[PDB]
């Protein structure tokens, strides 16, 4: 259920139910993206200006816009009048050297500084090997409670990331994840749709690595196309939950071809939470041509690439006032 | 305001307006004061042990009892029917190589799981110095706030413990910190007394040393009974919550002439959550006698100690109902 602040919160993020929102949060992955043409460090000045370029111009094609409290407050505050606002509540990344990667809010934010900040939603990212060690989740689940727990006191909507990952296997690109990807997704689904988490809607891989299905393959198969559907039909019976697909290790293309297999299998997913594929290209133009040259790439090139999502999102994907 | 179910707990909690605590969820500093007396490290078993004996004895003359859930759950379930429960939520002690002495949740704890164990208030123990790092200041002041929103969001009261430190002296008990203590205390209580925080009862430090105050002094005296007088009434001026007193590991006696001082000098102080004052003797008996004769000493000094602070309870504090 849904209070009434939730609901209007809920509306003001999506577009007839739908969740076409664009994400634009990334920090450590933005910077590094910038060194790559670097006559210097990249400025906080040059970060900073970038997320306000895409917003200016992107955020009228989008139903909300997911920032970083870090970066991406100026961008927010030039977004269109149209587009809802969400802000990301985690540290980025994890420690490399251990297998829990576990969870940790920004140090000087809170839910309630995440509303007055203008977001009408909290998104945090939790990794999560259901497999995994057993404390470690004990820990990562008391975590996501207490956030939960200041989402509903705020009553602000609560937006859980869940990438999942294994503990023993290193790249998540391997066959050998790919092997076991849907386990690791819709049970992680299964354990955070649990009324106790306070969760509003679940931001999710597809249950599958596309890259090994029958005709998405250019290389080993695993899977066959009924297998694959299948995996999409667990995840849609995994939570009743409002759910949207992240991006991860595919093409815009691709992403958009997996949009269509996923309605196709039956998946009722209610939007997306995309970004890099749409304003990538934006990055290079920026720093070597200037922010001029930028917004006309976001005019065009940019407008382009959102334009063609979104009208794969009307052909897929499901409200979730249809619930 | 109190939400029904808060004042219901705070009404578990009490006994006529008037919060009558005992206070038993050391953990490092009882480990500590066991550490005097005996070869070995102290087992689970042996903390365990004697937080049920503190509690089986003592609880029947207390409003309610402040238990850690490391060790204290056993001891949670053997208090008197008529004692209510409250649960620490912050892990104990501080980093000693730095200054920051930042809060940190038990690891597989929430706001939700210690309702859940049946107890009917959060308690949680912030360091603070109000002169020290404003950046590390904000990262508290965060902290606390995603603590009193999980509080409000499980409609559980929330007791927040202030103990007041200078990032520049090293010894709280000096007469160099006796000199800033009212200023640490009285300021501490201000901020947090802001309805951001959430906080429903602050547990807090009388705002002198009165080892050091005319009167009460055995050594230097460095304030009249006016001076300390003024600092209480200073205190009383600086919330409108409820507050009540902890202890500080001093003497029954002085505890005890110290509530009076504070009653007559203006104090409205609602109570107490007084642990060391109370059973710190039972320590040694218990490790050097064993259980039995450290049921015995809580059955005769324990008591005493108690019963006397009641007296003196029922003749100084005032009643959070009033208001
Ligand atoms: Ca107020
Ligand atoms: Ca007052």
């Amino acid at each position: 259920t849904l209070t009434e602040n939730k609901r209007k919160s809920m509306e003001k993020l999506s577009v007839d139910g739908v969740i076409s929102a664009l994400a634009f949060d990334q920090r450590g992955a933005l910077k590094r993206m910038m060194a790559q043409h670097q006559t210097k460090e990249p400025t906080v000045e040059q970060i900073e200006e970038l997320k306000s370029l895409v917003s200016e111009e992107l955020t009228p094609f989008a139903s909300s816009i997911l920032l970083d409290p870090e970066y991406g407050l100026p961008a927010s505050r030039v977004r269109s009048e149209e587009a809802g606002l969400l802000l990301a509540y985690e540290k980025t990344g994890y420690d490399a050297t251990t297998t829990s990667r576990l969870p940790d809010c920004l140090d000087v934010w809170s839910a309630k500084r995440i509303k007055e900040a203008g977001a009408e939603a909290v998104k945090f990212l939790l990794y999560y090997d259901i497999d995994g060690d057993q404390d470690v989740n004990e820990q990562k689940k008391a975590y996501i409670e207490r956030i939960g727990s200041e989402c509903r006191a705020e009553d602000i909507p609560f937006y859980l990331q869940i990438l999942t990952y294994d503990e023993k296997i290193a790249d998540n690109a391997s066959p050998e994840f790919a092997k076991v990807k849907a386990h690791k997704v819709n049970e992680a689904m299964k354990v955070f749709s649990k009324e106790r988490f306070g969760v509003d809607v679940l931001k999710v891989e597809v249950p599958v690595n596309m890259k090994f299905v029958e005709g998405f393959a250019d290389g080993e198969v695993l899977f066959t196309k009924e297998e694959a559907a299948q995996a999409f039909r667990d995840q849609e019976a995994s939570t009743d939950l409002p759910y949207i697909y992240l991006s991860a290790g595919v093409s815009a293309k691709l992403f958009q071809d997996t949009l269509v297999f996923a309605a196709e299998s039956g998946a009722k997913f209610n939007g997306v939470l995309c970004g890099r594929a749409t304003w990538a290209g934006s990055v290079k133009v920026y720093i070597e041509e200037g922010p001029q040259a930028a917004r006309e790439w976001l005019r065009t090139e940019g407008f382009k690439n959102i334009d063609e999502l979104n009208k794969v999102l009307d052909k897929t994907a499901s409200p979730w006032t249809e619930k």
